[PDB]
């Protein structure tokens, strides 16, 4: 398969990417040498994942290293709840792009639909543990994002955890300047998204798939959880194919037409996740994914489910 998807930008975008999510600063800096020495060209980040300036490290080494150009590299990162009124968003982005050792971003996200009270905590809640909304609206937040295009900071804007009401909000936003180029959204074999991925690709929307691998590092996770790695059934297609499952759970969203960022900080599992341009699921195989749905999410979160705008039910 061929390596980039088209964005209604125009550009093109890295189908697999290295996500840093729980990444230790201590380890960050290492994996994203590790991941652009083996080929990757795409790196999802968050300000709110408090690694990006570990991670603009390793960025701007391999620059000045010249192993890669940055005209190579797709660059992401996500505009945090806390941000989203209008006189914050570029601060924010700046924030980043200063963290990140970058003069431009090639995709940034609106991180979730939810804006948040600004100040410096990232989750501010009532007395009751519940977040505490600011009176920002989607859409003039996504205004904010086009001004971001409109100065040159990034090259392309988009969305994290829209649901299908949301994206089409956006889309008749009444003078909407520019689309949604991604929406960047939990996938795998029990969450399929069979609704949410065909709403936005026929939109043209391009879908990130997250949490590939089920996220098994996921901060909340229990024991008695469902475990994607460690499925019989999945494991069996992995050994049909010779490849291991988690090669299996980035190649099923790709052949898909999404792009798909599994996170690692571990050297041989970073290389063992971008070796995976080099088989075919079959179309049994890839329906056979799918019937694994069972619609259940990584993320999500009950402080945040009263708020107006939280995506999930
Ligand atoms: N937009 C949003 O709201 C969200 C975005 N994301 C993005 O998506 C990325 C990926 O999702 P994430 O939730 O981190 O979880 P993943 O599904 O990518 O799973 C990461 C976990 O899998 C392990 N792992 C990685 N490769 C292998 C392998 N080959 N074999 C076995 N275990 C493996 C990692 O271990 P180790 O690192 O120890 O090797 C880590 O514990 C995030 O890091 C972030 O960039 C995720 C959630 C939400
Ligand atoms: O969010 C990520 O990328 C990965 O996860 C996180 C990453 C962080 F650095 C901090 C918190 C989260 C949480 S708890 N995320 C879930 C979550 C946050 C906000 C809302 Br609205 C709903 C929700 F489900």
């Amino acid at each position: 398969m061929a390596s980039r998807i088209l964005l209604n930008n125009g550009a093109k975008m890295p189908i697999l990417g290295l996500g840093t999510w729980k990444s230790p600063p201590g380890q960050v800096t290492e994996a994203v040498k590790v991941a652009i020495d083996v080929g990757y060209r795409h790196i999802d980040c968050a300000h709110v994942y408090q690694n990006e300036n570990e991670v603009g490290v390793a960025i701007q080494e391999k620059l000045r290293e010249q192993v890669v150009k940055r005209e190579e590299l797709f660059i992401v990162s996500k505009l945090w709840c806390t941000y989203h009124e209008k006189g914050l968003v570029k601060g924010a982005c700046q924030k980043t792009l200063s963290d990140l050792k970058l003069d431009y971003l090639d995709l940034y996200l609106i991180h979730w639909p939810t804006g948040f009270k600004p100040g410096k905590e990232f989750f501010p809640l009532d007395e009751s543990g519940n977040v505490v909304p600011s009176d920002t609206n989607i859409l003039d937040t996504w205004a904010a994002m086009e001004e971001l295009v409109d100065e040159g900071l990034v090259k392309a804007i988009g969305i994290s955890n829209f649901n299908h009401l949301q994206v089409e909000m956006i889309l008749n936003k009444p003078g909407l300047k520019y689309k949604p180029a991604v929406n960047q959204i939990e996938c795998h074999p029990y969450l399929t998204q069979e609704k949410l991925i065909q709403y936005c690709q026929s939109k043209g929307i391009v879908v990130t798939a997250y949490s590939p691998l089920g996220s098994p590092d996921r901060p909340w996770a229990k024991p008695e959880d469902p475990s994607l790695l460690e499925d019989p059934r999945i494991k069996a297609i992995a050994a049909k194919h010779n490849k291991t499952t988690a090669q299996v759970l980035i190649r099923f969203p790709m052949q898909r037409n999404l792009v798909v960022i599994p996170k690692s900080v571990t050297p041989e599992r970073i290389a063992e996740n971008f070796k995976v341009f080099d088989f075919e699921l079959s179309s049994q195989d890839m329906t056979t994914l799918l019937s694994y749905n069972r619609n259940w999410r990584v993320c999500a979160l009950l402080s945040c489910t009263s708020h107006k705008d939280y995506p999930f039910h």
